[PDB]
């Protein structure tokens, strides 16, 4: 049982799965409100009802938070659950597929969305990012929100939705900034579902998206340090914000060469 109502990180296993929850609102200088955050066991659930918010670095524009939870190694926060199995090379990702139910809530015009990511770093354990480094998210859902820089390409990736084999058009956002920031975002959202996928299939597009940078060298020696999986939401506009959403059915299967 874990519970949270500030900003934070938490660990936690389920069902014998070390994970880290954190309370992520990193961009938000300060609120008026309340967020929750619990696991009990069986569900992950967070909701917020928070005011009085503006970005804490404005002149990046983008989101404000990313309540969420992560098997792996978070470089931002030098931060894993114990027992973990990641970091591990990318060259040596033989598979690794994430499977998860979700039900997400939000009051109407609120930017959001359901999006998982990972950090590929250079070293195994740095604590930010930066040039040469890779940023890739998974969009399974948007609200009034857009990945940052812009789309680049298109790639037909298969995924299991609602115990169906379907397969998801994927619109791929490239950004380069501090690292470079990929997002791949499913053209037709999902707010609630279950679905069941191989990150294998986002790296090796992602690798064939860099193959030319002169930023991000050698994408197959990079660290896949960890695997996120949450809400990011707001924009500089955004005052206030009152959603909330529920995970549960997770697990994660690493298989290395
Ligand atoms: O900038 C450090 C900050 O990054 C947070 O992740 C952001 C990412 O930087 C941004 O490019 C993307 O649009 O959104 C993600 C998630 O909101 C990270 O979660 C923080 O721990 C970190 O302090």
């Amino acid at each position: 049982m874990v519970l949270m109502t500030k900003p934070g990180t938490s660990d936690f296993v389920w069902n014998g799965i070390p994970l880290s929850m954190e309370l992520n609102l990193w961009n938000i200088k300060e609120y008026s409100g309340s967020v929750a955050m619990k696991f009990d066991g069986e569900k992950i659930t967070f909701d917020a009802d928070i005011q009085n918010l503006s970005p804490k670095e404005p002149e990046r524009g983008g989101v404000l938070g990313y309540p969420e939870f992560y098997y792996g190694y978070k470089p931002w926060e030098n931060h894993t659950a114990e027992g973990s199995k990641l970091p591990v090379p990318v060259s040596s990702m033989k598979s690794f597929s994430v499977e998860v139910s979700f039900d997400i809530h939000h009051e109407p015009s609120l930017p959001l969305n359901f999006a998982m990511e990972t950090w590929l770093t250079r070293e195994k354990y740095q604590t930010e990012a930066s040039i040469g480094d890779v940023e890739i998210m998974v969009w399974f859902y948007f609200n009034n929100l857009t990945p940052g820089g812009e789309k680049i390409e298109e790639f037909t990736i298969p995924f299991v939705l609602n115990g169906e084999s379907v397969e998801g058009t994927w619109e791929l956002w490239l950004a380069e900034w501090g690292w470079d920031y990929l997002a791949f975002r499913l053209k037709d959202p999902v707010k609630k579902g279950r679905v069941k996928f191989d990150v294998r299939h986002f790296l090796d597009a992602a690798g064939k998206a860099l193959s030319s940078s002169a930023r991000v060298k050698d994408f197959e020696d990079l660290y896949f340090t960890v695997w996120e999986i949450g809400t990011e939401f707001g924009s500089p506009e955004t005052k206030s914000a009152q959603f909330g959403w529920k995970f549960e059915n997770f697990s994660i299967d690493l298989e290395v060469r």
